[PDB]
């Protein structure tokens, strides 16, 4: 019904709420892993 | 003592190899969690 | 494989260990050539 | 000895010469070795 399709979508939206707060945790991951990477690549893993 | 060097080091290319492999996925979860950011921001 | 690869890379590191330990007595034998590369030039090498 | 002083100072002419003509090579050396301390320093 609509009200269990409306109750469905705000628990995406919490859903999006919570996935923007984990990107400034995210971005800070993805340049360690950059680094890390490049630190690989560097001594021929 | 030589063998606790070795197990550091082993861990730490072990730890170096994982996030390097880790990277393409850990990109694609920034770029989804940018999307999600975009429109939560514009709905809510 | 995975094992080779990661004995092969701390052996990588090991060399590199090594090198940084030469690093002194490298510099030391770079000033005494330069001493050396001038006194040459200076009697007219 | 005159021949003695010869010796001894063409063999220190050689290796003055030697040491001037390594000069490229062993400061090529010391750039590597600086890169892999600094490489080393960062991953151990």
């Amino acid at each position: 019904s609509d009200v269990e399709n409306f109750e469905r979508l705000f628990s995406k939206l919490k859903e999006m709420k919570d996935k923007a707060a984990t990107l400034p945790h995210e971005q800070r991951k993805v340049h360690a892993e950059k680094v890390a990477k490049a630190f690989w690549m560097a001594i021929g893993g």
